[PDB]
């Protein structure tokens, strides 16, 4: 992806002072991520891993760009969220549809069922406008997967 002036900077502090650095300005706001990232919503979820010390190297960073996070976020093998419990905060949240597991969306789990997110509209349209899953992904199908926008999609706990 390519960052800021300020994601650069942010980017290479050390990997104490970068989990500092989320905690203070990111992951509670009030900083909007599109401050440190020219990317979508893939980007915004890699760069916040990345500064939690996730394995993301500042090449991978600086040269995998929206979609190609896909095979780096592996969604798909990571834990499937209940619908009901807490999702692991600075976490990797992915979005798919049923058929053919196609990946459109990714968010940060910012405590409890609520997540951060860009360029995701009723799943997040802006890093500082919050959204409950909990109050989007109310019905919920035997598969585990969800109804969301006249479909049915799962969502996953990336490991990265």
């Amino acid at each position: 992806m390519n960052l800021t002036e300020k994601g650069t900077k942010t980017a290479k502090l050390s990997a104490s002072d970068r989990i500092i650095y989320a905690d203070n300005h990111l992951i509670h706001g009030p900083d909007d991520i599109t401050a440190y990232m020219k990317g979508v919503c893939y980007d915004a979820a890699a760069y916040m891993r990345y500064l939690y010390n996730a394995k993301i190297s500042f090449d991978q960073l600086t040269s995998i760009s929206a979609q190609n996070w896909l095979p780096v976020f592996k969604f798909a093998e990571g834990r499937m969220w209940d619908g009901r419990n807490s999702l692991p905060g600075g976490k990797a949240i992915g979005f798919c549809r049923v058929k053919g597991m196609e990946f459109f969306h990714a968010a940060v789990a910012v405590g409890g069922t609520e997540i951060r997110a860009i360029n995701g509209g009723l799943l997040g349209a802006g890093w500082l406008h919050p959204v409950d899953l909990r109050k989007v992904l109310t019905q919920k199908n035997p598969d585990g997967s969800f109804k969301y926008d006249g479909t049915d999609i799962f969502v996953y706990i990336s490991n990265l």
